[PDB]
């Protein structure tokens, strides 16, 4: 355990560092400050204006099991009182089809979801836990194609890659089912199916900014820290105006990055050096033509597509001229990774394939997106490492790496955290 009198230095103001703080502080853990190196907080919750409304250049939305922000909400106040997604699917020509009523893949499809759900609920048991320190099925530590494969399921890619490969998480060639699985496990996966999914009118980021002003210590923001070393069992931040010491260190920053600012050890150095991620790309743009609901392509949720709009977000049904925001993945382990030019081009192609031309991109962003290891280092035992590696010169690794890439787990990580290795 750790003492209450402790200075506890959070690296990162999105929700994984903001959450940190929060159950730190309701644990009796008073002497925290949270380390920001932009002028805002949220990370990639993520909610500029234009023309007195906020739209998403990150994140967007929840679901009802999310628990650990719905604790969030209670804190700050706010509500879930957002705009209603609404969906239709596109070819890749652009024309519309209902997969759902398909007669013949159909029934394919709900039959080998009906035959995972038991899978999960007997075989699998546990798969669902948040975070990796305790050990999946071995199955799970496949790619979520041969995780299917392995068990007769592969029709149930169908309804699982949607709010998946187009939500930027990357190709169930490669990404393991362990991922896969915690983000969308059974009820999560029902729950987006169904459209019974939560979302902000002033943006997901509100409620971290919102969160961050409850906080009895609000983020310190504009920090550039330049060095991190952790001698004689304290940890010294060196900033470009200031260097100070504290005697705990949480992490909610890529952990990758952190080894070129930091006195990493073998082991640090070793395994962060395998964390893989990806490029998502999101683009807010005019349109005319204005759609009147939300597009999601299959086709170009493929590989072979890499590049291609996968998903555009309908976010304000009542005014043409408002923000719609489109999604594509530039990077694929077995492909040749894609320029933004080329795929900002993709983005204006598509968009007219579609019938909904751009008149104007406003903001572009590229994303760290959901850092994570491969199949092969995943069952070599990467967390059980690192995981082992918590606490060592008082340090603690959290946020996207430790969970999966959306804000419901890395804010339930940080609450774990506390409980884990502090209360
Ligand atoms: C387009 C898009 C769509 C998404 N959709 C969803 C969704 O619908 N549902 C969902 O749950 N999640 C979604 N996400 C994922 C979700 O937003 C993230 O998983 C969540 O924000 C992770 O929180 P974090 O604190 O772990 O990481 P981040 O949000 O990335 O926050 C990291 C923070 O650390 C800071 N930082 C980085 N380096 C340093 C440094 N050297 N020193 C100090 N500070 C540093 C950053 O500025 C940032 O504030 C989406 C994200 C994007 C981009
Ligand atoms: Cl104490
Ligand atoms: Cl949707």
């Amino acid at each position: 355990s750790i003492s209450k009198d402790s200075r506890i230095a959070i690296i990162g103001a999105g929700p994984a560092g903001l959450a940190a703080g929060m159950y730190l502080e309701q644990a009796g853990f008073h002497d925290y400050t949270i380390l920001e190196r932009t002028d805002h907080v949220g990370g990639k919750c993520h909610s500029p204006n234009y023309h007195g409304r906020r739209y998403e250049m990150g994140a967007i939305m929840g679901v009802p099991s999310y628990d650990t922000i719905q604790e969030i909400m209670d804190r700050t106040g706010d509500k879930v009182d957002g705009p209603k997604l609404r969906r239709e699917f596109l070819h890749e020509d652009g024309e519309i089809y209902v997969p759902e009523k398909d007669p013949v893949r159909g029934p394919q499809v709900m039959a080998a979801v009906q035959k995972l759900g038991q899978l999960l609920a007997t075989k699998y048991q546990g798969y669902d836990a948040n975070g990796h320190y305790n050990k999946v099925h071995e199955d799970l530590m496949l790619p979520f194609d041969e995780f299917l494969a392995l068990n007769g399921c592969e029709a149930a890619r169908d309804l699982w890659i949607n709010p998946f490969t187009a939500f930027g998480y990357g190709h169930f060639d490669n990404v393991p089912a362990a991922y896969v699985l915690k983000y969308l496990d059974f009820v999560t996966m029902m729950s987006f199916a169904k459209g019974d999914l939560w979302t902000w009118a002033d943006g997901t980021q509100a409620m971290f900014e919102h969160l961050n002003a409850t906080l009895e210590h609000p983020a310190e923001r504009n920090v550039d820290i330049t060095r991190i070393t952790r001698e004689d069992g304290k940890v010294h931040i060196h900033t470009t105006d200031w260097d100070r010491e504290s005697d705990v260190l949480v992490l909610t920053v890529p952990l990758e990055k952190f080894l070129d600012y930091s006195d990493a050890d073998d082991d640090e150095r070793e395994y962060f050096s395998k964390i893989i991620h990806q490029q998502y790309m999101v683009d807010a743009c005019l349109v005319k033509e204005y759609p009147t609901i939300s597009g999601y392509v299959p086709d170009n949720m493929r590989p072979e597509r890499l590049g291609h709009v996968m998903v555009y977000y309908h976010r304000w049904a009542d005014d043409p001229h408002q923000i719609i925001t489109t999604y594509l993945l530039r990077n694929h382990p077995d492909y040749a990774d894609k320029t933004q030019e080329e795929c900002r081009q993709m983005v204006l192609d598509d968009m007219e394939t579609f019938g909904h031309p751009v008149e104007k991109i406003i903001e572009e962003q590229t994303w760290y997106y959901f850092p994570h290891v491969s199949s092969e280092d995943y069952k070599a035992g990467w967390y059980e490492k690192v995981e082992g590696m918590q606490g060592r010169r008082n340090t603690f690794y959290a946020g996207e790496i430790m969970s999966f890439g959306n804000f419901d787990e890395v804010c339930h990580y940080s609450k774990d955290l506390v409980t884990r290795f502090f209360v």
